[PDB]
């Protein structure tokens, strides 16, 4: 069902929906591992379904439609504790490449495409433990897609080779993030 910002479990899957309060975003929890996001002249938001906690070897499946109209990303997104890390495995994005301003560390081939690996540091930014300083790891897919399977192990291993040691996995979801744009999406996670 269409809900206001929050987290919980819907039809067997963990979900997380958040927005900056700007308005113009509609998140709806669908059947099974499905969720739909419809936005127009929105602010910043992150919404999706997945697991809590996630794992370091989970093969995530997603399918559906992703129609961004401006700045937006479709990716496997999650967190880690000790060390506190926010990560992204971007499968598709709109007009803005989220790796802009990030330092490229390397490349990795996974699930039918090469990914560019990046790392950025977020100083005194909100996190799952409140305002904190943490690194942000990125894996941007060269061949965009809205359906497929992501073998998280391939990414976590590539990141580990570049100097990343993930600790305790917190949530791991397939999320749609929008940044002052418009669009629609209906993704089903498995």
């Amino acid at each position: 069902q269409t809900i206001q910002p929050g987290t919980g479990y819907n039809n067997g899957y963990f979900y997380s929906y958040w927005n900056d309060g700007h308005g113009g975003v509609t998140y709806t929890n669908g059947p099974g591992g499905q969720f739909s996001v419809n936005w127009s002249n929105s602010g910043n938001f992150v919404g999706g379904k997945g697991w809590q906690p996630g794992t370091k070897n989970k093969v995530i499946n997603f399918s559906g439609s992703y129609n961004p109209n401006g700045n937006s990303y479709l990716s496997v997104y999650g967190w880690s504790r000790n060390p506190l890390i926010e990560y992204y495995i971007v499968e598709n994005f709109g007009t803005y490449n989220p790796s802009t301003g990030a330092t490229k560390l390397g490349e990795v081939t996974s699930d039918g495409s090469v990914y560019d690996i990046y790392r950025t540091q977020r100083v005194n930014q909100p996190s799952i433990i409140g305002t904190a300083t943490f690194y942000q790891y990125w894996s941007v897919r060269r061949n965009h897609r809205s359906s497929g399977s992501v073998n998280t192990a391939n990414h976590f291993n590539a990141w580990a080779q570049q100097g990343l040691t993930l600790g305790t996995m917190d949530y791991q979801i397939v999320a749609v993030e929008g940044y002052f744009s418009s669009g629609s999406a209906s993704i089903t996670v498995s």
